[PDB]
RNA sequence: GCUUUCGUUUUCCUAUUGAGCAUAGCCGCGGCUAUGCUCAAUAGGAAAACGAACAGU
């Protein structure tokens, strides 16, 4: 199973880049979002990413100008978002059979259908609190009808917060650092932290793989699967992404509103392995692709958050461009009230969202974890 | 022009530091034929926390660069004028002022600042995307203009618990309210800049509407309120021509540094955490405001005035009606712009009578 | 001891400008056009070795 995923995205990358320059043949993260309609359905290949690179802290813009983590999982969820955005301007009455989404409790949020399943792919594992592990204990795949999660916190520094931060390798995690992110701070010279990757899968499964621009028209959507192409493990990513929460019993759980509750998806690792891994030849280019796009992989610069050549004009999976789509959603959702706010405004309008990513600071706090660092709140919040 | 201040202050800088980061500097000019020499320098990214508060004002607050530069200016211009007399009036740069009451700086010599980055606060609110001599800000958000609060443990501010205003708001209530200090009105005219050079960051509309012209930003309608002798000053805005392209993202030092004029080769460093003296003995800080207020105290003593020698801090600050009535004029300007409202600390802290 | 940014050395290619040597051609002893090699300056792309960035696994 996991297999046929990996195939499926190895080979509509390859089919999309074969007749690009050569350049693109040096060491990559690879990283897919596939959907399958239904159990029997082959699924296609619906969201695509590439890159490993961060802005500068220069590089920061207060316009939103940037992609700030140009990350493959990363990418390939901006990418996702995209497709979702461009799905609810093809969802309509008359092709709501064949759409990805039902209409929830009332009618207001759609979700995902129960047939329809995501499976994100990665060629390797999520930086951060999913990578507690070594090479040379690799564990093999073993094939589980069961669908019960075997979580392992073996010790304290397992589990907490962590930041990627501008200049450093690693992960670093959200100490009770006093630096308030400032925005003049970080520009006369401090560093800039962005949330992890399982650190931000824990938040796609707790709160939505939506985002909070986008809980604001669909219930969140729960990752069904996640296959690993490389650096698989059983109990570090299960508790990363999914029981790093509930690790001190149901009173996180049943606190939670509905439907921002706790999830469990499938894990699983590709039949087999790929043999190819040097540590050298990391470039500084960024694929994206989405499913509506066609043959267009576009370039991005990781070290700038922007279109790679000497125009290097706006990207299109940026904060502006991501609000530019939530503009146009809105206008297709005749959502005027949102339609004329802002950005930090629009984030927090979700009273459901922000009430449910509180109590999720509030918990992880509780347990000894760390609280959510975060951009300066004038680059969290602009206008166009 | 420029580059000369800048090497100027760094020069100095070295010369300070041989017997032995960001850096605002106050030099003076005679002429333009004379090269300058520098009178103040600081250093500093840091404020005091919540728990270190003075009721007797015993521990400096604001420890930042710009500020504490002043401030060494501040003790600078007590000594040049105690040093002041009838029979070196011709050498001394003071001279007597309308009325005789009074003493003033001379209209040849002239004040300059180094910073040698953007000051905190709306003075670097700009990403990425000396010829002249009329000065154009940029207006381009709201978000531009609005007072600013430093925070604890950290460079940056917050937009408006012990609380300290940002750098460039500071460095706009010197321009407005002179140099000159508080308990300096009495005798002197106010001291205002000349010129600022921002060695590292420079945006010719956003330091510009940082320091000087955001309080010209609804008109002229601020400076004919003002009272004479305090006006508005605008010091020509340039930047050096080769700087430091690069940028460290790295830890610093949190220990200021001040030196001034009068001190000669004296360097202090303070802790900016707590508003003590670098030391484990916690020595008291020579440039609190218990200095301040025995330096006036002495320079009534010296001058004759016992007037003023019944008086506290306070109320010796608030006996100057006119400099009382410039100051809430120039907060309550500030206030009706909607740039925020200036927080001043409780009156307990600085009303004390020495013991 | 594995896990983004700075640089140093070497190699290769493309583009622009200038000089030296040799060959073929033409015009009125002189001058001009084309080709091969060497050097000097700048821009872009690729690879190898080494060094530092801070900080947590
Ligand atoms: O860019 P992403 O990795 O996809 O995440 C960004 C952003 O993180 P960045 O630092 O990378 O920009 C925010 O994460 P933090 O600021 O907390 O570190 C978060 O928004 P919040 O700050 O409100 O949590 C999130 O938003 P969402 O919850 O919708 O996924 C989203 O923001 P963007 O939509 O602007 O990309
Ligand atoms: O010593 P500084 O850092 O340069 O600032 C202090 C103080 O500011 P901070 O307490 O924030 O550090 C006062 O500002 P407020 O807090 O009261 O708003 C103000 O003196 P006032 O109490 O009279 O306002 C000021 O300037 P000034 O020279 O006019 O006094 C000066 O006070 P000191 O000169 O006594 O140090
Ligand atoms: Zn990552
Ligand atoms: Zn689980
Ligand atoms: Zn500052
Ligand atoms: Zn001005």
């Amino acid at each position: 199973f996991h297999d046929q995923i990996a195939m499926l995205s190895h080979r509509c990358f390859n089919t999309l880049t074969n007749s690009f320059q050569p350049s693109l043949l040096g060491r990559k993260i690879l990283a897919a979002i596939i959907m399958k309609k239904d159990s029997e359905d082959m699924g296609v290949v619906v969201s695509l990413g590439t890159g490993n690179r961060c802005v500068k802290g220069d590089s920061l813009s207060l316009k939103g100008e940037t992609v700030n983590d140009c990350h493959a999982e990363i990418i390939s969820r901006r990418g996702f978002i995209r497709f979702l955005y461009s799905e609810l301007m093809k969802y309509n009455s008359q092709t709501a059979k064949d759409s990805i989404f039902e209409p929830a409790k009332g009618g207001e949020k759609l979700q995902i259908k129960k047939t329809v399943s995501f499976h994100l792919y990665i060629s390797t594992a999520p930086c951060g609190d999913g990578a507690l592990f070594d090479k040379s204990c690799s564990d093999r795949a073993m094939e589980s009808t069961e669908s019960r999660h075997y979580p392992v916190f073996e010790n304290p520094k397992q589990g907490k917060l962590r930041t990627k931060v501008e200049n450093g390798e690693g992960t670093i995690p959200v100490e009770s650092s006093d630096i308030v992110p400032t925005w003049d701070g970080i520009r006369l010279g401090e560093r800039l932290r962005t949330m992890s990757c399982s650190d931000k899968i824990l938040r796609w499964n707790v709160l939505g793989l939506q985002g909070a621009l986008l809980t604001h028209f669909l219930q969140p959507i729960y990752l069904k699967s996640v296959t690993l192409g490389y650096l698989f493990s059983q109990g570090h990513l299960t508790r990363a992404i999914c029981c790093r929460v509930t690790r001190d019993g149901s009173a996180f759980e049943d606190g939670l509103r509905h439907p921002f509750i706790v999830n469990h998806p499938k894990v699983g690792r590709v039949s087999i392995y790929d043999s190819k891994r040097q540590s050298g030849k990391t470039k500084e280019t960024s694929v994206n692709w989405c499913l509506a796009d066609g043959y267009d992989l576009e370039i991005l610069d990781g070290t700038r958050g922007t279109v790679d050549g000497p125009r290097n004009e706006l990207s299109r999976v940026s904060k502006k461009n991501i609000f530019l789509l939530f503009k146009k959603l809105c206008s297709f959702r005749y959502r005027r009230d949102l339609l004329r706010l802002s950005y930090g405004e629009a984030k927090k309008a979700a009273r459901d969202y922000e009430t449910a990513k509180n109590y999720f600071k509030k918990g992880l706090k509780d347990m000894g974890y760390g609280n959510w660092i975060s951009k300066p709140q004038e680059e969290k919040n602009f206008y166009l």
